[PDB]
């Protein structure tokens, strides 16, 4: 398995994240929480 499952969506605390196609990178929002 990779560090995230590509295409999955979840939260990191108050931020929303998406696992990118390489399963080793994620796109998150920029809230301070």
């Amino acid at each position: 398995g990779s560090s995230c499952q590509p295409g999955t969506t979840y939260q990191r605390g108050c931020n929303t994240c998406r696992c990118l196609e390489d399963g080793q990178t994620e796109a998150c929002t920029l809230r301070l929480c």
